[PDB]
């Protein structure tokens, strides 16, 4: 439970201290995958704050301090990351909360298989 979980943060600190855009540049973060995930992800990941942490293909934010590994089909980093959580603060950054908040919801559907729409 840690130090009282309303007294806390319902969890162990999860920003394992991020904004570290020194080693997150753009050849920072590129050259961690070492040209081996998916393609457009220079720019994709370069943009969203997302980097390699050593699996095969999966991706994390080092400027938000959250991670995203690969466990859903090709899924773009930005709607994936956009739906793993809208309070990562590059993230945010670069798309705001207009986009995150398109994202994360949906077009129109946002009814789970059809419910009743
Ligand atoms: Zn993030």
């Amino acid at each position: 439970m840690s130090d009282a979980v309303s007294s806390d943060r319902n969890f162990p600190n999860s920003t394992n201290l991020p904004r570290n855009p020194s080693m997150a540049d753009y050849e920072a973060r590129i050259f961690t995958f070492g040209t081996w995930i998916y393609s457009v992800n220079k720019e994709q990941l370069a943009r969203a704050g997302f980097y390699a942490l050593g699996e095969g293909d999966k991706v994390k934010c080092f400027h938000c301090g959250g991670g995203l590994t690969d466990w859903k089909p090709s899924e773009d980093p930005w709607e994936q990351h956009a739906k793993w959580y809208p309070g990562c603060k590059y993230l945010l950054e670069q798309k705001g909360q207009e986009y995150i908040n398109n994202i994360h919801l949906t077009h129109s559907l946002e009814e789970c298989l059809v419910r009743t729409t």
